[PDB]
């Protein structure tokens, strides 16, 4: 939307961006002075205001601050000082809104008198530029709009300085008229290229000496950052003249733009009793004003809603800032919380409530001295479990909480929370069953929700003819046709999914603001599309106007921006409008009816959907025009179109503040054009009961929801006097319409079945399907790495080695320090042993061929097993078993001769004793000095005795060794139980120590043959004996 | 049930296209195995169904079949060979 800013930031981006051939003067001479700064270094930095006079005005968005006494003309550096003291610091009051002045600006004076001052205006509408000059400018021109010279300038055009001078500049000398002609082209080209929605400068002094702005106002879209961003700096949307933003209220902008979701909240009197979170902008306005109008004008606090699809963290903040602010004073007579909505279409109802629990789960302290009792209401995508999660935490806590569903009115909890009711070239045709759409996007849920439509209203043609995704392919993707396969196609480019079906009429896009009017402006090059709905929120109002203009050259309607889209029972379905499958059964979508309506909020559409299913024999067509001031079509378009259509007998309309279309409407039904019954309601009502309204903009009191509700009233409308009495009076109108005979309610028929997505079948919990594979050594899902149990960071944090790491993932114990230190040993002694063993020969040859790292270490690895590197666990194994029996060292050796078996892990080529093998002296002496015991150890070395005894190179190999130390750790730590222990040994632990070992060795000697530049190796002929069959 | 039933969606992660081995005849690339054998496709028709989807021509399984048995072995004195024996030797 367009916010003001303040004056110092137009006047410095006017003085950087203006491009005209007139004298400029005053360029960044300006200085802002602020209660609580350093006025020393204002005059030090910027000495500059020392030379002439000065002039002082507020800078706290004051309008028509000249007759407020709050000008300063005439004033010297010590006059400044004198002048600031008596208002700057405090209160001054203006109109009817109080806030305090703690920001002023001060420029250079220039002497002019009234005949150099004239009026300059810009301002954007629907049809493009109007743009104002009056000669007789200063604070006395009063009423401007019927008096200044207007000229008007259409979409995506430039401003001729001929145009300017014979049709806007016509009371001006000709002298100044020279020169003013330049300067107004200069600023409408700053205007058009800033993006700026509103710019006025009153007075502008024009002289010899050049051209100076006095005062300055400027409104601009925020939306459009993206075009100006580098070419805004650090822009800032000072508030509205009045109390400071709290610091919670402030905290809801902050969650505001950290996704495209809505969340806004304003405060006109925190002592209020009645306090509202309600879920979404038009349903949040439609509850204020149901409040408000039974007696809620003063005691109302809040006015705050969330949509757009917020997240679990975003709605879990929102709710806890909202409680904290709630918790900061104490009313006797009671406090409530009425949290209502809509029924959503695409928000997460399920996440957005499970979000809110967590966030009164925590505040209950706090809030339950305060006597505070809970309403809540809503519906949307999976809103029954989440509701009844809301009742069984509800009676859990203690705190009254009142569940009302989708079959009670929607505000029907603001009657019964204060007692008031007992607690319980555009074509007549868009879309038909023949429809084919095109939705542009990576937005599988709209092609699923239409195609489920298609099959609800029973149509043997999908409404859905292609997909558009430009960073894939052309291919196919999954979906059903009834519950066999089909596939729809997905293209890269629109011009070949528009060739390769032309009769697709409609197209329906879910680009994001970026490329949303691109992806418009190319689809508007193809004839055969007739209807384009916009679903993306934010785009530029300029941008905007140029597809509404290009649309209506090229006479193809428009769905506008910012909303769900709309639905057709029966026939077609834009987007996620209707919301979910169970939904459409219950608000009865699936077949046509007689009564149409239209609107611009996206859910609140649904619920006039639902008040309709509810009230009459069903809907015939709804349409939302979105919620951007500039819809593709607006009310009127709709209505002429629903006229014009046989099928609808009821008009309905529901809108909010802003515009005059209710009078256009009225217009139209006076004169003849309009006459099917109009049921129309204006919400907004509570506008002058508020402070000030931010979520729109009103302009005179024609533009309030209470002259248009009246002006429809008293014109032939059937307006009821709020939105209680909506549903009541429609049904009235439903049941006179019938009771005519204009209507014949057809009978109902059953609609067929459309399968269910499993991954939300499965949220519910309505399906099981069991987990085919379990895992219990690492979780990566959570926020944090786990290692069996042990976040990443513990594990960093308590110093734990790569043996440490180790025994987590391998055994899921956290091991004893010295444990991991001789796991890391382990892993040292075994990395190579040269390259004549059969796995390093195999990674060296398999690297001499060209291969990459991992096909030659695996290729040196696959060797391991039973002669080479099996020598660890058979080791390990031969020696438990011997000491898990009885027998004694000597009779192990006796026995292990018997059988004809070598001791394995004894004997080494040119190590015996009196020449120690260096890596088991210093393996053993580890063990010994920190290991708690070693009885397999002890048992080896006598063995070992033993064999020596028989030959000297008999001794304890590495092998060995680590072997039988590996089966004293994994059994004498504390870690294990006894046969957990023999498991990992049965299993092949050792085996995982020296593949894992090794592979290091491996990996060495790939770079080493990789960085010596080895070619391809063959084994020479002379050391291959051929011993060949003769003949066979 | 709930897939037997038909309401619910799963998508497929795998797509294949080369053989079905679900059904009461065991099927490569569209051909009933015994349909393989009747029609006298030996190892290169069956190549060439798994591989490329085609029923090739008769030549053309001979002329597979002739590639597969020249390019059969080059003796022990290769890369691969060498590996080989190397890791049967270490008793793998
Ligand atoms: C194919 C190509 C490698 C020919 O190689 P070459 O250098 O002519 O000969 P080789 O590499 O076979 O070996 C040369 C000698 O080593 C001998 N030799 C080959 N393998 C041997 C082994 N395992 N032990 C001992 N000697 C061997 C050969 O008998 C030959 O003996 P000679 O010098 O008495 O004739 C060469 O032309 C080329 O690079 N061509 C590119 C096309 C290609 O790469 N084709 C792949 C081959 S199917």
């Amino acid at each position: 939307s367009a916010k003001a800013i303040s004056e110092q930031t137009g006047k410095e981006l006017l003085y950087k961006f203006i491009c005209t051939t007139s004298a400029i003067q005053n360029r960044f001479k300006y200085a802002r002075v602020t209660p609580d700064t350093d006025w020393a270094r204002l005059l030090q930095d910027h000495p500059w205001l020392l030379s002439q006079n000065l002039v002082v005005k507020p800078d706290q968005l004051i309008k028509r601050r000249g007759k407020l006494g709050l000008v300063g003309v005439n004033l010297t550096l010590d006059g400044v000082k004198s002048w600031l003291k008596p208002r700057l610091g405090q209160e001054a009051t203006v109109g009817k809104a109080t806030g305090f002045l703690k920001n002023f600006l001060i420029e250079p004076f220039v002497p002019h008198s009234q005949a150099e001052e004239f009026y300059v205006c810009i301002y954007a509408t629907r049809e493009g530029d109007y743009v104002l000059f009056h000669h007789e400018g200063g604070v006395d021109v009063g009423d401007v709009d019927a008096k200044a010279q207007k000229l008007l300038v259409g979409v995506d055009e430039k401003l001729n300085p001929e145009d300017i001078k014979k049709h806007l500049l016509v009371h001006a000398p000709e002298d100044k008229k020279e020169i003013l002609a330049s300067f107004i082209s200069g600023l409408f080209n700053f205007y058009e290229d800033l993006y700026f929605t509103y710019l006025e400068i009153n007075p502008l002094v024009v002289t010899k000496d050049g051209v100076y702005v006095l005062d300055l106002a400027a409104k601009v879209d925020a939306t459009a950052d993206y075009i100006c961003k580098v070419k805004w700096g650090d822009i800032e949307f000072p508030p509205p003249f009045g109390r400071e933003a709290y610091p919670e209220e402030a905290y809801i902008a902050d969650l505001d733009a950290k996704s495209g979701a809505s969340l806004k909240l304003t405060l006109l009197n925190p002592k209020g009793r009645i306090w509202t979170m309600v879920a979404g902008g038009g349903a949040s306005v439609v509850y204020s004003d149901t409040i408000c109008d039974l007696g809620g004008v003063n005691e109302l606090a809040n006015y705050g809603e969330y949509s757009g699809a917020p997240s679990e963290q975003q709605t879990y903040d929102y709710a806890k800032t909202i409680l904290s602010l709630m918790t900061r004073e104490k009313h006797p007579d009671g406090k409530i919380l009425i949290i209502g909505g809509s029924i959503a279409n695409f928000t997460n109802v399920a996440a957005t409530f499970k979000g809110i629990v967590r966030a009164i789960r925590d505040y209950q302290g706090p809030l339950k001295e305060h006597e505070v009792t809970i309403f809540v209401r809503r519906g949307g995508p999976n809103y029954q479990e989440g509701l009844r999660v809301m009742g069984e935490v509800g009676k859990t806590t203690g705190i009254p909480i009142h569940v009302f569903g989708t079959e009670t009115h929607m505000t029907a909890i603001v009657g019964m929370a204060l007692g008031h009711r007992p607690i319980p070239g555009k074509s007549t045709t868009l879309f038909s069953r023949h429809t084919k759409a095109i939705v542009w996007g990576m937005q599988t849920r709209a092609v699923q929700g239409m195609l489920d439509f298609d099959y609800v209203c029973s149509r043997d043609e999908p409404s859905v003819a292609a997909m558009v995704y430009p960073f894939t392919g052309d291919h196919k993707q999954k979906f059903y046709w009834g519950h066999k396969e089909i596939l729809i196609p997905v293209f890269k480019n629109m011009a070949d999914a528009m060739r390769k079906h032309p009769e697709v009429d409609v197209l329906i896009n879910f680009a994001s603001l970026r490329s949303a009017y691109d992806s418009t402006m190319e689809t508007m090059n193809y004839a055969q599309i007739r209807t384009i709905a916009i679903i993306a929120e934010g785009i530029p109002e300029a941008l905007t106007r140029k597809l509404i203009k290009k649309a209506d050259q090229k006479g193809v309607t428009i769905i506008g921006p910012a909303t769900v889209g709309g639905i057709k029972p029966g026939c077609f379905k834009i987007g996620n409008t209707g919301g979910m499958l169970d939904n459409i059964l219950a608000s009865k979508l699936y077949r046509p009816g007689s009564v149409a309506y239209v609107s611009r909020s996206g859910g609140m559409s649904n619920e006039l959907n639902n008040i309709i299913s509810r009230t009459t024999d069903g809907v015939y067509e709804g349409v939302a025009i979105g919620g951007d001031r500039y819809p593709g079509s607006t009310f009127m378009d709709h209505v002429l179109r629903y006229q014009d259509t046989p099928g609808v007998k009821m008009i309905v309309v529901l809108g909010e503040i802003g515009g005059t279309e209710e009078y256009k409407i009225c217009r139209g039904i006076k004169e003849g054009r309009l006459t099917k019954p109009i049921v129309c309601w204006c919400i907004g009502t509570c506008a002058t009961m508020f402070s000030s309204e931010v979520q729109a903009c009103a302009n005179q009191a024609s533009e309030t929801a209470v002259a248009k509700n009246q002006a429809l009233k008293e014109a032939g409308v059937f307006v009821p006097r709020s939105f209680d009495e909506l549903g009541e009076i429609i049904q009235s109108v439903y049941e006179d319409l019938v009771a005519n005979g204009v209507i014949v309610p057809a009978q109902e028929v059953p609609p067929p079945t459309v399968p269910m997505d499993y991954s939300w079948a499965r949220e519910l919990g309505l399906i099981r399907k069991p987990a085919s594979f379990m895992t219990s050594i690492c979780d990566e899902r959570g926020q944090e790495l786990i290692y069996a149990g042990m976040p990443i960071t513990e594990v960093f944090k308590e110093e734990m080695g790569i043996g440490g790491v180790l025994g987590l993932l391998w055994f899921q114990k956290r091991l004893p320090k010295y444990s991991c230190q001789f796991i890391e040993m382990c892993l040292m002694v075994t990395a190579d042993h040269g390259p004549a063993v059969s796995g390093a020969h195999n990674t060296i040859i398999c690297a001499r061929a060209g291969k990459d790292l991992v096909s030659s270490l695996t290729s040196g690895l696959l060797t391991i097993g039973d002669r080479f590197g099996g020598a660890l666990d058979a080791a390990a194994k031969m020696f438990s078993k011997a000491f898990d029996s009885g027998i004694i060292p000597m009779e192990f050796v006796n026995k292990m001769k018997k059988e004809g078996k070598l001791i394995m892990g004894i004997g080494h080529r040119v190590k015996s004793i009196n020449n120690p093998d260096m890596r088991v002296q210093i393996l053993k002496d580890y063990v010994r000095q920190h290991f708690p015991a070693t009885p397999l150890l002890d048992y080896a070395l006598e063995v070992e005795k033993i064999t020596t005894s028989k030959k000297p190179n008999l001794i304890l190999n590495v092998a060995g060794l680590i072997g039988v130390a590996f089966v004293d750790m994994l059994r004498n730590c504390g870690s294990f139980t006894r046969e957990e222990a023999d498991e990992y040994i049965d299993i092949g632990a050792l085996n995982g120590i020296f593949v894992l070992g090794r592979s290091m060795g491996f990996i060495g000697h790939y770079l080493d043959q990789k960085r010596l530049k080895q070619g391809l190796y063959r084994h020479p002929w002379d050391d291959i004996s051929y011993v060949l069959p003769e003949h066979m």
